[PDB]
């Protein structure tokens, strides 16, 4: 498995201990042989729960999220796969890693895709090994997977609005359920729904994760209310997980703007890795699992693959060339290899649009490869009147740099800038140049 010029993916299902059992087997192999091994975590949450089952071995952790004292003579590194993408792309020397260790390797936000095309160009070039671990490789068209005690799979209704009647089912439970929401807002009402009903509900999403996740340890709850970003290694003592089935999806029109479409049916691997969350305690049969609705394959067309080739393009491999997508996941996008190439000032506005200005890749792109530097914000006032961002039904204002109120009209629109309120509170401090 560790030998050079090999791919392995380890796609036991889940709960079978690839994390806690096989990932240390691995690290004292790979120690043991002096390969110079990186192993990339999806989440800081994940990165967390790999110190506990790496503990005492000779690991660096190229994170905040773990407080340890490295001696300096490790040769395992172990980071999240967005700051591995990160480093390839910024200024930064980057070990030629012997040993590519991807955990949770189905998770699919463009720095993760990218991560995997540029690990796997390296073996199939035969200049390295990688594991992929994952209990839904790219491709899997089951969603009822093996688990470690048996769960009751139930094909039901799931409200996707708060509800007055029709749904006693879902109060009418006294144990602990992780449900499955679409998006920030949809969960929102939810969340209210049953916090009038008197459950008390915790809320997950991308960007307030490492913290509201802490809640499910330090207090009793009823619900975690969460989008797909639960769907990568996240763990609950939970015994029902209800799963509306549904994803948005960001979709490129025309090459010209990004719209959330949906929301759609979630691919067979999402739906594996929701239901998951439950039947993991042998000693526990019995675990529930709701869904309302089926599974199709919305991968195909989503602007992450695209946006992982915007990624790759920029990223150095050798000479010219550049690298490809992991060969499961590459017909999702319909794109030319290094059509995205961008020289080397307007490069390094695209990375820090995406590092400091927390753009996505899409609207980063748009903005470096039209020659404008990070600083200038003009763009965010001097699109079309169709592009107006609206905030509670009303153009969205912010106060430019230069003391003045304007409209927020981007010149490209991308809706993942105004999905939420905490999403668009972001994108009015960056067009104000506060960042
Ligand atoms: C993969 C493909 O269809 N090409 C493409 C799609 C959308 C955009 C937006 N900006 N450049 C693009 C290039």
């Amino acid at each position: 498995m560790l030998k050079k010029k090999q791919l392995t993916v380890l796609d036991l299902h889940p709960g079978a201990g690839k994390t806690r059992r096989v990932l240390p087997e691995i690290v004292r192999e790979a120690i043991k042989k002096r390969l110079r091994t990186v192993i990339l975590a999806p989440t800081r949450v994940v990165a967390a729960e790999m110190e506990e089952a790496l503990r005492g071995l000779p690991v660096r952790y190229m994170t905040t999220a773990v407080n340890v004292t490295h001696s300096g003579t490790e040769i395992v590194d172990l980071m999240c796969h967005a700051t591995f993408t990160s480093r390839l792309l910024q200024p930064i020397r980057v070990p030629n890693y012997n040993l590519n260790i991807m955990d949770e390797a189905h998770f699919t936000d463009p720095s993760s895709i990218a991560a995997r095309g540029y690990i796997s160009t390296r073996v199939e070039m035969g200049e390295a090994a990688a594991i992929f671990m994952t209990a839904t490789p790219p491709g899997t068209r089951d969603a009822f997977p093996d688990s470690n005690s048996p769960i009751m799979d139930t094909e039901v209704e799931v409200p996707e609005r708060a509800w007055s009647s029709g749904f006693d089912w879902v109060t009418d439970h006294s144990g602990k359920t992780v449900w499955f929401v679409p998006s920030v807002r949809n969960g929102n009402e939810i969340a209210a729904c049953l916090t009038k009903a008197g459950k008390r509900v915790i809320q997950l999403s991308r960007k307030t994760f490492e913290t509201e996740f802490q809640k499910t340890k330090n207090q009793e709850w009823d619900f975690v209310i969460t989008t797909d970003i639960s769907e990568m290694g996240a763990n609950f003592k939970a015994d029902r997980v209800i799963d509306s089935r549904r994803c948005l999806k960001p979709v490129i029109l025309d090459g010209e703007r990004v719209i959330l479409a949906g929301p759609m049916p979630v691919t067979h691997a999402s739906a594996a890795q929701r239901r998951g969350r439950i039947g993991r305690n042998p000693n526990k049969p019995g675990d529930e699992y709701m869904y309302g609705g089926g599974c199709a394959e919305t991968d195909e067309g989503h602007a992450h693959w695209l946006e992982a080739r915007m990624l790759l393009d920029n990223i150095y491999l050798q000479d010219g060339l550049i690298a490809s997508l992991y060969r499961p996941e590459a017909d999702k996008v319909a794109a030319i290899e290094g059509e995205f190439k961008l020289r080397t000032e307007q490069r390094k506005t695209f990375v820090e649009l995406m590092k400091r200005g927390d753009l996505p890749v899409w609207l980063a792109y748009q903005v470096a490869s039209a020659g404008i530097t990070y600083t200038d914000r003009r763009w965010c006032f001097d699109g079309t009147t169709n592009n107006t961002i609206m905030e509670d039904s009303v153009p969205a204002e912010v106060w430019t740099k230069y003391g003045e109120k304007r409209v927020l009209k981007p010149r490209w629109m991308d809706a993942r800038v105004c999905s939420d309120h905490a999403a668009l509170k972001s994108f009015k401090e960056f067009a104000a140049g506060k960042r």
